[PDB]
């Protein structure tokens, strides 16, 4: 099930992550500093409990939570959300509401690499990372 998604990730490429920070109303100081960081993401399993945690040099979060059950999160653009997270299509897909609003983070893994599509209105951004043993 989850276990290929376990392990640190490095980011590697990122395309159009300015568009999606835009469609969230994020500033553009803080776009400024997002453009030139390159995250940690950790993932870790604990029985059905996840760990999913972001680090950078700019802003840090970690979320635990179990699939399938919806939990509160605090976004790191400070967004007040209800979360779930689901395995469909051996993809693990994150959906976050607010204010009747949406947005989806969904991770494949293809050849190796961790891809994360970021979707919110019409801003799509592709974000791949790759695994550090
Ligand atoms: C608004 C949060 C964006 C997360 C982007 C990432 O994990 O690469």
């Amino acid at each position: 099930m989850v276990d290929a998604f376990l392990g640190t990730w490095k980011l590697v490429d990122s395309k159009n992550f300015d568009d999606y920070m835009k469609s969230l109303g994020v500033g553009f100081a803080t776009r400024q500093v997002a453009s030139m960081t390159k995250p940690t993401t950790i993932i870790e399993k604990n029985g059905d409990i996840l760990t999913l945690k972001t680090h950078s040099t700019f802003k840090n979060t970690e979320i635990s939570f179990k699939l399938g059950v919806e939990f509160d999160e605090t976004t790191a653009d400070d967004r007040k959300v209800k979360s779930i997270v689901t395995l469909d299509g051996g993809k693990l897909v994150h959906l976050q509401k607010w204010d009747g609003q949406e947005t989806t983070l969904v991770r494949e893994l293809i050849d190796g690499k961790l891809i994360l599509t970021l979707t919110h209105g019409t801003a799509v951004c592709t974000r791949t990372y790759e695994k550090e043993a």
